[PDB]
């Protein structure tokens, strides 16, 4: 067929029960989430395409970056608190790789402040229990898939998105495939 569990995609052996709808994980600290997210813009793509009352979630993940890499979970957590996602993502994205200038949790907090996050806002958020609930929440799903790897993307907690089985000769022709892929087994 055009699609196939294989090709595009892949079958979780044990799908995930209630998992968000399309499920994306990515690490400030991994190249190719930089590229995904600043150069093929594949998350905002993937909304352009997605059927009516399809939500997206995009969540930070621990394994790269050590010490740091933890920081920028809960710094995370405390944009989607905030709903400072689209503020903060690529001057974090830029601090950890392209000018290296986020080295501490000091660092990270910069980005919000100069983002126009209040000093009191940011640090109420970063010390709530609601964002420990959200970083547990972000831990547990990645978890659940037993996520080795960003970024990645799920669905339904059932597929997972295979972009090497895709056409990966061109790349806007690449993010529309990801993009149609997702689609597609969003209405799977
Ligand atoms: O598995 C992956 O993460 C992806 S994604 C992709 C196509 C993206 C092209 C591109 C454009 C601009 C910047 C960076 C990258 N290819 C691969 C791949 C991985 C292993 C072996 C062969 C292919």
């Amino acid at each position: 067929a055009q699609y196939e569990d294989g090709k595009q995609y892949t079958t979780l052996e044990k799908p995930v029960a209630g998992a968000p709808q399309v499920l994306e994980f990515f690490s400030f600290f991994c190249p190719h989430c930089y590229q995904f997210e600043e150069v093929l813009h594949i998350s905002d793509n993937v909304k352009k395409k997605l059927p009516e009352g399809v939500k997206m979630t995009k969540y930070h993940v621990n394994f790269m970056g050590g010490d740091l890499g933890k920081d920028l979970t809960q710094a995370w957590a405390v944009a989607m608190a905030l709903g400072v996602e689209d503020k903060v993502t690529v001057p974090l994205f830029e601090g950890v790789q392209k000018t290296q200038t986020i080295r501490s949790a000091s660092d990270i907090r910069d980005v919000f402040i100069n983002a126009g996050i209040k000093g009191e806002e940011y640090d109420a958020a970063w010390n709530s229990f609601v964002v420990k609930s959200l970083v547990a929440q972000q831990e547990k799903a990645a978890a659940d898939v037993q996520l080795r790897g960003v970024p990645a993307m799920f669905v339904n907690g059932k597929y997972q998105l295979n972009p090497q089985g895709m056409d990966t000769s061109n790349m806007d022709v690449f993010v529309q495939q990801y993009a149609d892929t997702v689609k597609y087994l969003s209405e799977k």
